[PDB]
């Protein structure tokens, strides 16, 4: 019972590939969402709290899941979303049809009867508009996996003794070894590394099995589906590979030959794909006109800030940082360039349109022409959008970096807040943003979260955070070692810490006013 | 039409070689019965059935065709001692009888899992007491990125043997140089694919469908059967130690022969297997005691860098190195006078098994200085391992071919005949031939123009004159276009050597 949200599931980001790729998905805010395999369903509570008006419907097998999330919906005062158990296979039509459709690692794991249903009912239960995900991993990179299965499985005859074969690898395959062996103790060397419970579903778990992308798109074509493409936009990048192959591989007009081969060289192990109705158009055609009205984000730190350096001169190399990460990414030079970096590290998981990115860069250097910025954006900036660095948006999530002066946040985390699952190997409680992300808290941040209803004042929290201090609950510590820092050294203590959380909550879509 | 290949390993003296290896007694071969299950053409039984002629082979393959071409071969080969027919593996089991070698290649992991295990009931049933079976098949894990790659074109080539050539090409250029987590192993393979050959390349990839498989699923599936597992015709393949030394010992102490070797599956990454089985009422004892190897014949192929007259062999201050079969690379050194010695008796018999206490013998007596007991110790010491590690060749028997140059060079009738059709790898070598090993051995065209003319009637005067008369006449053409007084002198080389070529690679049957 692992309960998960997922921000590539999310129907706003299912609603922004559609979108930008041409579609016309449905409207978010009285939209219909189903999820097949919800389990507890949580991953269907956010958007339910985003949007009231927007009903939701989970649907699994399991009916001590289905009632768990129940309570869970119920304690956390939800009336967007009814759960059902119910078989895919009882899964038919006479509720309705839904505006958006996700289908999440349940793909895999089951017989191929289901295996095609699941087609089956993506179809007649989609809209036509709407915007199905279908989770499944791929091949040949299940060939690797599988085989490492089998390896510690044929070992025995519990989760320690896997760990003790990857290990006994490492060793057999010591550095004296160098053809092939390079990629086993590299890919079991990454297999070990993972948490308990992961390598416990996964490998040591039921049994699921990789497919092909062609054989999984054609299985689709033949149900009157087509292929919108991947949660993942690096994913379909192209190149990288050099430009005298890519240039073949772009030539011709495919996206399963493509996308197929490119599965091939890099050894794709899952894929998130979207579908849609075959009757639509997509547009592959990536056109500007469109990408100005989608919001971006740049996570970028400035090593120098604007007030000490006056950049009109065009004289100097400024490095910032790329989410820190200390090695920072490429850098001017050129002005123009430099004005939208430091608009977009204003901006800081503030998501802003890409005109209005250029516009703010023409008013912070107010020397040349908006539509010159916008010759740099187009120029350049899509590679990143691509590459998975700049993510984009149409619409705005509903939250706000600004620190309010009664800080109030999602009703789905204030409740996370208490119920929240802890986990050691680092002490973090998850807890979701509004973009459908799971979040590492602090257990002292996990005090400040169901604090924020908006009720509360920035007083209020300072105080009763030293109220768990003094009252532990929560040790505080000085630098001398143990110091359980003691008082109105406290008090100085605890606005640092809860100033610091607060903005924590502020970048990272915590914050909804 | 199809590839006419015979193989070294299914060689039943090879068979034989590996039982008596392991303390077994198989059986005789001078008399021996041998089976052979997808035979095709048949030309795996013919190199032994020309060599043995009190022995008698049955072939079997499902094709009509290839078992009318069998025969034809056979009529013109004057071979009496093998019988071809088509039979669908099932109705096996009939007067065909008991036979004391049994070689099932190539069709096992082809077929359906019915007609997979069918295959080792009728090998248990069909098998003397002590006799030994073969069977290859390829195997998981390595496997599963062959079938990618043979996957990845058969996805192209619909939109055969051409394009996926271009497949290819367009792979190795896909990965460019900072392009190196895994894709070094695919560039790997796929730049492994783009050697072999045509017919290789066409069968197995493109023609398919072949499946792969597990050794536990085969050794298990045959200890089912009444089969017990006695080994692999790769005698380097058995053999672990390379990893280190902690995990070696760990994977030593458990002594369960089934796990060790799938474990050696999993990091080797093997794509094939060819397995020998026996009954499971036969001890088998995988203890290797020197007093037992020293009755096989043995053979390290070696040339001397610098030639034993102008070489003093006591002298422990000088460094001497050889070659192994030429392999541009020097391979071995010493320093030891005792080690020389052996060395240079293993050179001069190159090609030429002889029994190990008699490679003491002439080393002692190439140097008579110790007792013979110090030259078979420093073979105990370090002259094994190279057996196992695929260097050394071990026989019992000795074959029937030789080193020497007979002044009428005789040539096995079935390699006589071969040359006239033989096989060409045009991909771009040399045609194929068999030799008394039923190994296939790289012949150009020049050379088989002399191998198609020793049948014992010419000397090598006649051969010489007979190359040059084709020289002008080309056909052969010799480069860098000459004179007469030149063009004897040439020949004269290219003949002396293509008969040591020959002399080395037992082509020379007398
Ligand atoms: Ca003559
Ligand atoms: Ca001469």
């Amino acid at each position: 019972y692992p309960p998960f949200t997922f921000s590539y599931t999310y129907p706003p980001y299912l609603r922004t590939i559609g979108k930008l790729f041409g579609l016309n998905p449905p409207l978010l805010e009285t939209a219909k969402v189903l999820d097949i395999g919800c389990g507890i369903g949580v991953n269907l509570l956010n958007f339910a709290e985003t949007y009231p008006k927007s009903q939701s419907l989970g649907v699994d097998l399991s009916k001590t899941q289905i009632e768990l999330g129940k309570k869970t919906i119920s304690d956390a005062k939800i009336n967007n979303v009814e759960l059902k158990a119910l078989s895919i296979l009882d899964l038919d039509e006479s509720y309705g049809k839904f505006d958006y459709i996700v289908c999440h690692g349940v793909y895999s794991w089951v017989s191929q009867e289901v295996q095609d249903k699941i087609l089956e009912v993506l179809n007649k239960l989609l809209n036509p508009n709407g915007i199905a995900f279908v989770s499944y991993n791929t091949l040949p990179g299940w060939n690797m996996q599988n085989t490492i299965r089998e390896m510690m499985m044929f070992h025995s005859e519990k989760l320690q003794q896997a760990r003790l074969l990857l290990k006994f690898i490492n060793d057999s395959l010591g550095n004296s070894t160098t053809p092939y062996a390079n990629f086993l103790r590299d890919e079991a060397k990454l297999i070990s590394t993972y948490d308990d419970s992961y390598v416990l579903h996964e490998y040591l778990g039921e049994i699921n099995t990789g497919t092909y992308f062609h054989q999984f798109i054609e299985k689709a074509q033949k149900n009157h589906l087509n292929y919108l493409g991947d949660t993942s936009i690096a994913a379909m990048f192209i190149g990288n590979l050099p430009t005298k192959a890519a240039s073949k591989l772009q030539a011709i007009n495919d996206i399963v030959c493509t996308e197929q081969y490119m599965d091939f060289i890099t050894n794709r192990k899952f894929r998130s794909t979207l579908l849609c109705h075959q009757n639509i158009p997509i547009n592959r055609k990536i056109e500007f006109d469109n990408l100005k009205d989608f919001y971006t984000t740049f996570n970028i730190r400035p090593i120098s800030p604007e007030n000490k350096i006056d950049l009109n001169n065009e004289q100097e190399n400024i490095s910032f940082y790329y989410e820190n990460l200390p090695e920072p990414f490429i850098s001017t030079t050129s002005a123009i360039m430099k004005a939208i970096l430091y608009v977009y590290a204003e901006n800081i998981s503030n998501p802003i349109r890409l005109e209005q990115v250029a516009k703010e860069a023409f008013k912070k250097l107010g020397k040349y022409r908006l539509q010159d910025f916008l010759a740099t954006l187009e120029q350049h900036f899509i590679t990143l959008i691509f590459q998975g660095y700049l993510k984009i948006f149409e619409t705005k999530p509903h939250a706000i970096a600004t620190i309010t002066e009664k800080p109030k946040t999602s009703q789905f985390a204030r409740y996370q807040a208490k119920h929240a699952h802890f986990n050691n190997v680092t002490n973090m409680f998850s807890i979701t943003n509004r973009l459908n992300d799971m979040i590492g808290i602090p257990i002292h941040e996990k005090y400040i979260l169901e604090m924020l209803d908006g009720t509360h004042n920035i007083d209020d929290i300072k105080k009763s955070i030293i109220e768990k201090i003094n009252s532990k609950l929560l040790t505080a510590c000085d630098n001398k070692g143990q110091v359980v820092t003691d008082p109105k050294l406290l008090k100085e203590f605890v606005d640092y810490v809860v100033a610091v959380s607060l903005e924590k909550f502020r970048i990272n879509y915590l914050l909804v006013g």
